[PDB]
This record gives C-alpha cells, structure tokens and sequence, in this order.
C-alpha cells in the first residue's frame, strides 16, 4: 500500500453505544469512506486498528518494507502516553498526518499533551470523521497533485 | 457476567517470591475468595489478569457485550500511566471500583497520580486482599436490593 | 474504647439539607451502624465529631491514655490543611485508617492531596458510609484475628 | 455572509515577500480559493484581515449583526496571547473552526498554548492553504448538510 | 519586663510515649527551666501551650494587652499552615523568635515552608530543649542590654 | 431576611494600634454602621467575630437553622487556609459575598489564593469599611428588589 | 475633579444577545446610571469603551493632561494580558478601582492572573452593574471626603 | 532609511511628569540624539513611537519595503505580551537590538520574560538614553563591511 | 549462570536504515558480541527483544522462574513510561544495569526521565554498542569475581 | 575533641563598611569570643575563613585528619549553592551546625534553599553573632556531657 | 583606580580556537582597547580576569579599599550560579554593569537566570566586545559628567 | 597526553575513612589502573584532581595546549552546580565522558541534574572504579580504532 491509515485504542468502540450518544458512525464506516477515496485516486489504501501498542508499532515497522509513502494515524490514548510509537514513526522515516475526532484541548489538561505532534506534518482534531478524508486529500495531493 | 474483576500487571507474583517477604497470598487465592463469596449472593463473578495492557483493555470492551454490570480493577502499575484503560471503561461506561493491596499514597509520588481514580465510584487502597472483598460487598448491593 | 471513630468538620450536616440531595443517612445513623458492627464482634467503639482541630487533636491525644488500638478517621476538610492532625496520630503512634464519604479525586484539585493518607494503613473513599464498616471489618480483623 | 474568514497579524507577508514562508503562495491567492469553493456551493462567504487585535475584535461583532453563521479564524500569533479575542467569538456566540498554516505543535513550547483552541469546533495545523479548504468543507456540510 | 513562650499543638505530648523513644524531656521541664533562666535575670516570663488555633490567637492578642515585650514561639505543626497566626503576630507587633525542637529542614519537602520565618527576628531548629534557652537568652540581651 | 455578617480572625485588633497606623475604625464601629444600614433597609442583620475557625464553622451551620439568606463574610487568614470555611457555607447552601478591608492582590502572593472567592456571588477587597457596606446595599437587592 | 470610567473590551456587547441570557443591561444604561450618580454629587464624570488596547492607552494618557484625580477600568480581557494597560496607569500616576460585572475568580484558571489589581486601589468583582456605582461612591468619598 | 528606530507603548510620556522624578529628558530628545549621531555617520535614519501594537507591527512592515537594515526597538511592555511583534520582526527578517531605558531585571518577576530577547542581535537595559545611542553605534558599525 | 540481555522497543530496527545515518550495525550483531564475550568467561546469555511491553515483563517473570542472575535491559522509549517494567524487575528482585545507545541526556526533556534508573546497579548511555559490552563485563565480574 | 568554626565567603567584610549599618563588629571580635568561650570549657577551638570554596573544601578535609568532633559553619553565600561542601562533610562524618548572623528566611526566595541545613544537626539564624556562641555552647554539651 | 573591569571563567580562550570561529579577537585587546579608551577620558581603569570564584571575590573585596567607584563585570559561567559573586558586590556596595559578549536569552533556558543582573545597573549582551565600551563610556559620564 | 582523566572534589577521601565502608579503593588505585591499561594500548594518559572548581578549568584550558584529544572526567558534585566547567569543556572543545561511581539516579533529586551529561559522549553511573576503565576503553577505541 501506499497509506496506511491506523487507528489506536479504543476506536473500535465507535457506534457500539447509545448510537444517539455520538451517532452511529462506526470505525469499519471511515474505512470504507477512506478506502473508496483512495480508489477515486488510483491509490492503494490500508487501515489499521489495535488496543496494543506493540501491534501498533509492529504495523509501523512493517509499513516501510512495504514502501508505504504516508500514514495516517489516530493514535487515539496513546498520543498522550506513548514515546514507542513516536519512536516508530521517526525510525522508520515515514511522514504522517495526526488524526482525532474530538477536540483533543476542549478536553481535560493531560490530553493537550502529545508525543506526536511536534514529528507530525500536521494535526486535525474535533472535526470528526471528515478529519481522516481531510488527511487523506492532503495525502493525495502530496503525492500526486 | 455480572461482576467482572481485573488484576493488572505483575499481580500474578503475589505469593511467588519468599513466602516470608509478603506471605503466601497469591492472586488465585484472592480469586478463590472472592468467587466464593460472589456465589453466597448468587452473583456470577469473572476475574482476568495480564501483563499487557491491550489483552486489558480487550476484556473490557468484551465485558460490554456480556452485560457486566461492574468492575472490580487493581491496574497496578498502569494505574500511573495508561489513558487508554481510562478510556475503555469510560466508553464502555461500565461502573468501576479502584483497588490496591497497598497503600499508594505512601510510596514515591509518581505513585500519587491516577489515570483512573478521578472517574471510579470510589478508591481502596492498603488493606490488602480485603480490599477486593470489600469492593464486592459494595458491588453486591449496587447491584441487588 | 479499642476503636474510634472520628469525624471532622461538617460531618454533622450529614441528612439534614433536603434529604433528597444525599439522602436522608445522617451521621448518628452510621455511628449506630458502626456501634452494633463492634458490638456484634465484642470489640468496644467509640465515636467523636467535631468542627474544632484543636478538639479532634485533643481526642487523640485522649485516645492514646484509654489504650485505642486502631482510629478510623474521616477527617473530612482537614485532611487537606492540617498537619496538626498528622501530627497528632503520629505523636500518640496509633495505627489510622482514612475514610472519605465521596470520591476526593473527582473532586477539586486541592482535594487530592492528604496529610494523612501517606501515613494511614490504607484509605478508602468514595463508597458512602459503608467505607467506614470496611474499615471496621479490617480493623476487627486486625485487632482480633 | 454566511461564512467568514478571518486572517491574523503577520498573515498579509505571505507572498508579498514570504516572511519565512514556503510555497509561493499569498493571502490573496488563499481567498480567492476559498470564495470560488463557497460560490461552487452556493454559500456566501467574506475575508477578513488585520494586525490589530482590536479590529478584528470589531469585525468579530460585526458578524453577529451580519448574521454569520460560522469563522473560519487562523489567530496567528494572537493564539497564543488574546483573551480579547476568546471572548469576542465567545461573546457572540458564532462557532468556529481554528486554521494554522503552519504546524504550531513542531515550533517553540510557547506556541503549544492556545487561548481558542479548547472552545473551537476543531484545529487544523500545518496542512498549508489547504487547511482553510478543509475548514470550508466542514462548514458547508454542517450549514447545509 | 515580660517575655511569654508559646508552644504549639502536639508539644504537650513531649516525653510521654516510651521515655526511651526520645526520652524522658517533657514540657514542663522546659517551661521549668525557661522560668528559673528568667528568674535569674528578673525578668518576667510566661509560657502557654494548646492544640487549638484559636486559643494561641486569643493568647497572642492578649499579650498585647500585658506588654509583653518578645514572644519565643515553637508553632510546631502550625508553623506550616497558620497564616491566622503570622497575622496575629504582625498585628500586635510584638518580635518574636521561632523555635523548633527538631531540625525541620531534614524531615518532609513541607516541613521546609513557614508562614512564620521570614517575620521572626530570627529561626533556631534542631537543637531540642536547649533552643529555647538560647532564644531566652537573646531575648534578655535585648530587652535588658 | 436575615443577613449575617462574619469576621475572621485578627480583625478583633482594628484600632487598637497606634490609631495613626492604619486609622481609628474598629471592628465595632464597622458592626454599628451596618446594623444602622440595614435597619434603614428594614432588614434584620447580626454578626459575628472569632479568632478560631470552628466557632466559625459552627456559627455557619446555626445560620441555615436560623433562616439566613445570604452571607457577608470576611475571613481574613482563614481565606487562604480553610477548606473547613468552604465546605461549611458549601454543606449549609447560603449564598455570600467576600469582603477583604486591604487589597489581596497587592500583599505577599500566598494571599493570591483563596478557598472561597470561586463559589462567591463576588469579591471585594482594598476598599477599607465601605467594602462591607457595599456587600449590605448589593445583598439587600438580591434580598428585597 | 474629574472621574473617568473606562471599559474594555467587548463590554459593548452587553444586553445585546438574546436579553434572557444575561438580560437587559447595556453599556449605555451603566453609564448613565453613573453620570446621573456623579452629577447627584456634583462631580464631573467621563466614561470611555474601546476594543482597541491603542486606544485605551491614549485615553489613559489624556486623562492626566485633562487632571482627572481617579479612574474606574473595567479592563475586561486585557486584565489578564496587558502590561502596556498597567504601565499606562502607572505611567500617569491616576489612582485606579478595577471592576469586573462577573467573578473572575470563578471561571478558568487563567482569569484568576491580573496585571492591574495589585496597583489598583481596590477591586470589585461579581456584582455586576452596582460595581460600577460603589467604585464611584468610593471616589467621591476619597476626591470629597 | 537604512535605520529604524521604534518605541513602544507609554514611552511618550517621557520627562511629562513631575520632571523632578525620572527628569527632563523626552522622547523627542532622545530622537534629536539619535538622528545627529546618525547624520554625523552619513547614515540615514528613521523614528517611530506608538501605544497601538498594530501600528507597530504595520511599522516592521513597511520597513521591509523601505529597506530598513537594521531596527532597534523599545517595545516597552509589549517585550513580555506580544507574539505578533516577535513574528513581524521574523516574519521581515530584518535584525534587531531591543533596548529599554530601566533594568527590566530589577523589577516584577514577569518582565524578566521576553518575546524578543531570544531573537535578537543583543539587548541593551538600565543605561537610560544612552542604550538607545549603543545600540546605534553598533548598528553604524555593522551596517559597513 | 544465565545474564539475560533485553532489548525494548524500535531497537530491532538498528542498522537498516541509511548504513550511512548511525552506519551498520545492527541488533544482531551486538547480541552476537555479547554471546562470545559471554562464553569467554562460561556464562550463557539469553537474549530478547519486543515492541511489546507485555511481552518484556512476561520475559522478566520468566528470567525468575530460570534462576537468571542478572539482567542487561535497554528499554529504549519504555524507560520514560512504563512503571510496570519498574515493577517487573522489583518484583523479581534480579539485579540489572540500566543501557542506552544514545546519550539520553543530549535529547529532549522528556528522556531525561527513567522509571528503571534509581533502582538499577547503575547506568550507561551514550557509548553506542560498547555500553552493553562494559555492563556485561561489569555482570560477569559480579556473578563470577 | 577540637571544634572547628568555619566561617564562609564574605564574612570577612563584617564591621568594615559605615559601622551603623551593622555596626561594629568584626570577624575577629566573633572568634575572639569563641576562643574565651571555648578556653573557659576547656575545649580546643580553632577558626577558619575563606572566599574560596576549594578552601573550604580543603579545610574540613583536614579536620578529619585532626580529629575534629564537630563543625560550626556560616557558609554564607555557599549554603545555597554548594555541593561541594555538602559533600565534604558528609564524606568526612563531622557532625555540624549550620550559622547565619541574618534571617536567611527574610530575603529573597532562593536564599530559602540549602544543600547544607538538611544534613546539620540544627541551623540558627537571625540572632547575630550570639548564634555562633550557642552553636557552641550546645557542642560543648554534646561533647562532654 | 577608579573603575574595575573583571573577566570571569573562560574568558581567557578569547581568539584562542580557530581564529575564523570567533575570529582573532583576544581578551587583550578587549583590555587594551577599554585602557586606551578610559586613557581618553583620564579615568584610571584596571583589569581582572580569573578562573577561579574567589579570586573574583577577593579583588572586589580589594577594589573598596582601593575607592574603586564602578565595577564593569562579565561574570561569564558564574552569573547563573555564584551568589557569592552577588553578595561580594552588594557587600562592597559598589555600582555595577553586567556585561556579556554573546546573548545570554538565545542560548539555554538556565543561562536565562542571572544572580547578578537584578542588582546591575544595567546589563548588556550579544554585542560582542563594544559591549564593554558602552559600558566604560556610561562608566564615565556618570562619574565625570 | 593524549587521554586526560579528571577527578572532582571530594574524590581523594576515597579509602580514607572506615575502609569497610566502601572498602579500601583508592583515588591512586584508579589512577594507577588507568594508567596501566593506558599504557597497555600505546596512549599517553594523564590525571588530575581538585577540590577547586578553578584549578580543574584552569587544567583543561591547559588540556588544549597540551593536544589532549579526549577527557575523562568525574566531576563529582560539581556536575550538579558547575556552568563553567561545561564552559570550560566547551570552549576547548575537547569530547569528553562523564563517570560518577555512584548511582546518581538512586541519591537526592537535585543530583538527577547534570549541567554536563547533555555535552558529554556519554555517561557512566554506578559500576564504581570500573567505570573509568570502561570509559578509557571507549576513548582508545576511538582515538586508535
């Protein structure tokens, strides 16, 4: 794949509950929406979602064997927490774009915090899923303008 | 399940090391107890322990789906650290009650900070194993009239 | 007395605003939970309340001339200001276990530090009155294996 | 309008002369973009730039009497240090989207603190021009779903 | 003339638990020994002990009222928390000097705070019984050059 | 339509040094002009002054028995060190306003802080004995428009 | 003498939005409460609101040319921000009473900070629009005593 | 020109008050100093004083444009606030010197904070006048090989 | 005897990216080193690597279970978050030596800070692949002296 | 059994400037005192100042060399900031007594921190020169009894 | 003489490492270039350049004796650490200007504190060597005007 | 020489006292070790140690005019305190690694700073003599490979 998308702790809870406490958007509904976006474009697309961290950075690893170009990731808790994962991302070179739904600074103060932030090429947050296909279109573009 | 118990990492030593050092307790002992005493109510009482933190917070997004009503959780060392445990029992939105078999407060001050204690219906720490048997009795009467 | 319990400033409002608010338990209503409890177990209990520091100080220092074996405490207020408190209990080296009715970590920030807590044997908070029945049962369980 | 675009100090440099910017592109550029995507959907849509902090504090309450319906704001450097600005936006009560060019995350800590941030819808950084675009499109799917 | 000591909560229980813990000095002895060192000198000399705020308040005001001329003050617990008692001192005027049995500078991060110190003419700690003496002495220098 | 002053510790002391310190006001001339203010008013108005924080607190708890609506209170030291204050006026649900004779913010920075002046209606300070008068006038609006 | 009230920014707003929310109260009807207040003891009084710091601080600077003896600022944000406001007032050596219509103390951390109240006189805060008018009962009494 | 010279908010207030206090000296006169140092070296120079922060940082515009080589800069209060001028001077890439007439040092805990110091050539503070005539003899000497 | 060498998270990435960046050794061939300079002296060497924290404790309660006598960790980004491979190796009660590749101290704020280092034998950063070398010479000299 | 005095950098200005400012005595008349004080006990004293730490340092080095029992030492300035001396003590086992002939706690708020008082047996200050005299007079009662 | 200029550590390296580093300038020429200039103005000026912090102090204790009336100090290294440096100055009372070649804000955050430039005059950084002229010209004029 | 090994203050009582305290090593066993592996490997190796903080710059500037490619050097408590002798170290531009016996991560909070561990190589904690003889090794590796 050329993007990889990943999804961090607990985005796959997304739907499952009172589906008018946030709606009935789930996470397999974003990748579907992203997946059909990168095939618009001729572009191959991978998604990624795990509570552990260790997957995650595994997954990371294996995305430059596999010469992905961009990821876009939503680290969801672990931005706040993890320095493996920032760690990842910086050996294995690849660009990313951070991604969360909600509003990471409307929020309690330990979230404004990220381990992420400061390596990412840019940071969307409280937009939603329209945040994932805002990175997306980013991406896109970088890659074929 | 109704009532779910949790035992975070390194839980499982209890009663490994000099049984002289802290005694022979050991976690299947505190299980033991308090399935026993879960049964005497007619509750159906589950316990989980692991070393890492996704297989945790995988057994609580699965305790959703089977209709627990509470948790009982000793995150150990991840009490300090882990947003992401925060964030599967706040989205699964399952009560939950802290406990330690020590007293944390009276340990190094890294120790004095909780990911967790700020959204539990409340906190027991250094009374040992009792400290579970008491969050049960809690939990009992929550539950039932 | 063995045991006594002491309660801090304000306590005594307890039940008396609009029961509806917090319900209708009064203090004297779980000082005569508590009284039976020990009676029921052959341990004699004392309880004391009061607004005043200087008069809770006085009452431990009292506590140590009547033999008391073990002091559960809610100090309520002046476990974030009252060093004379800590002081009190060290001075007279009588083991204390710290209850709180609510959750003091969901509270303010200035709640979350004690200058009890470090040197009780544990401390419970959050589970309403039965948090000082807990702290009965360990202490019996202590004083009389 | 229905939409307005506010740019802050320092944001006229871009392309005139480039202050340390990169890309080529000018304020001018950006507007024009912005207005041609909000004709396309039939969205009425002003700009809006100043380095004085009161004027667009001004033009903030103006758009309430305009009847504005959301502000698209890149603070600049007033991020970091306008609690004039807060409580206009506040004040009027317009939602709002906040937009960065730059990745405000990867500079100095200073930059880290937001005055807006907690109370805007959401924040884009460091995804250049097309970060106002993103903004844009948010908005016209929330206005006119 | 008058000098008045004042000794704060706690200071009452000196050498009543286990002579052997730090012997068998009680607060009589030093009160004892402070009278007969006055004596020798003919001067006047009162002293007051209480567990409660308030009272040592009330003393210090009254104070006033007597003419006394220095205050040696041991705030022991109160020292770190009581700014009612700076207040006390500054609003009667009269200079005091701080004195502690034990060195506060060696015990917990807290104890290293004083609402006193920066207003006392000067500070003596960890010297035990004997710092009272000194601090009388100074005082009778001053008084009585 | 009671209306309770209360005066904290060290205010007792107004006057009493050196009239041309800081004037010849006292504490009772204070108490007199208010009384006078609110008889004028038709409303009935008692106070109160104590050097110890639990006759304090206790005053507070007869004040809801009493039927007092609102609160005049200058707590003086106790404004930067009693939680006890606050829970009290807290736990009894009477509204207040805060009064300080000096201004706060221009003394030493541990008076920055206070316990109460968050949950008061407000605050004033530095504006001497007017500052009392002006919480009476405010009080007896909210009172009887 | 001359008196100058002076409000910040966006105090304009008040009583425009929805008049249930905050009500009816507009800047136009504090200022001719207070102009009718001054002219009932014959004192001259000008009033002034800016969202523009500038122009705050040239009026500031032409209030000493015009010998206006005291100034009433309700500085609104800029209290928490301006240096360039506090160095104007002590620049010109105008005693100044700091307002504010809501308590401060009693929103986000960041309003408890002022650069203006530990040089005012005084400060009034959480009374609303009486604010004002005690500000100016105290300036007459201080310019007329 | 090739130098500018900019002073920031309350600087024209210089030697307006109570000459006798920080003397006669003006801000014209330190101009008049300034330009005949200049015209002495064939070196043409500019003046710019303003209390509005976006006059200034219009200023810092223009002078690009002007080809201004070199700014010294009295930014007044403004040195502890404001971004905005931070980024015009960096946003134009013009070097500066930041001069201010009083040891900044030796006065309240937030002036020792600067938004400039850190970018700029060098900074001169305590010397009065002269620091601005350093700062020029500088820039002459720079401004040549 | 049995020193086990562990090896935390990203370190299997070392020496494959850009030979020319931190050139071309790679995690194997340290182990590999280590293995010979380990049967030089008749001690076995066990080594491990994860990006899993799990995992690595699991490890450590392993290394007990097989009487290891002292472990080498490096546990990269883990170091500056993981309490619970603090209270691992507590738990176990093996001795170890604390290695980094990189000079930790050279970086950010945040690696200044290890949860491992204050209980470990001692530390070594900095000193590339060496620094495994001296903490096993350092191990085999204390199991063997 | 010899005391040593220690006398710090500095000190040996004392009595030299405007003797009304501190008067007239020096450092000599301090250990002339000290001397006759110790000859009337019958203990060996000796006395040393230096501007230079490494002097210092040396100094109680050689202490150890000669059997000193205990040190009184004014480090002056070096409380706040040396180590080194810190060190030098504990390294050698002398117990010691820390002087000042100011109220340390009367200054700025960095004079409040001490590498010393923390590890002395007790710290006077504020009482002049008689603090080295009772520092003394308790040395000599610690050494024979 | 009548002004001092001391060098403190490192100072001597001047021009000593790679002349096109830092270039050729050595701390001899800085001290012929400020003899010649203080020569121009018959004003009598020494020179003083050490390693070692009490050499320093020791020269300023020399420099009162000698009437020194103007002290130009780089303290280099020693201005974030020595209050000895501080207290040797303030001792001797004898005016100061604290000087830097390189600017002190652009480089580490703990340069950013100084012991001695709240008690300056003033102070100068980052421009070089005419650092020290400004200095010795203001030197001049305020002892000769 | 080629390899310059410096030793801090303190560091010649190594031995001294209780030689079963930390036993009988010397400061001239370390020495005599280092120079004997030294010569082992053909390289020139010299030594040093000072309890003056002036005569170790003093002998690193030497260091520079001796060719010294490499120093090894414990600081001992100077680390914690010592700016100018990362100046120093600096300003020669000599590398250098750090080696402290001790843990310095296991003592007092403030020995957790080092203003030279950031400048260092790398750094050596806790593995006693050995880890002089490692760093040695290090540098010969380096110097000859």
């Amino acid at each position: 794949s050329t993007i990889l998308v990943i999804h961090g702790p607990n985005l796959n809870l997304l739907g499952k509950r009172e589906p008018e406490v946030y709606g009935h958007l789930t996470l397999d509904n974003i990748n579907r929406q992203l997946i059909a976006q990168a095939e618009q474009a001729s572009i191959t697309l991978d998604t990624f979602q795990s509570n552990w961290e260790g997957a995650i950075v595994d997954r990371i690893h294996q995305a430059q064997t596999e010469g992905v170009k961009l990821i876009i990731i939503n680290p969801a808790a672990l931005t706040h927490t993890s320095v493996a994962l920032r760690d990842a991302l910086l050996g294995v070179a690849i660009p990313f774009i951070e991604v969360h739904l909600s509003n990471v600074h409307a929020r309690e103060a330990f979230r404004h915090h990220s381990y992420l932030s400061d390596k990412a090429i840019g940071v969307i947050c409280g937009l939603g899923a329209k945040g994932y296909s805002f990175a997306l279109d980013y991406a896109i573009e970088k890659i074929q303008p």
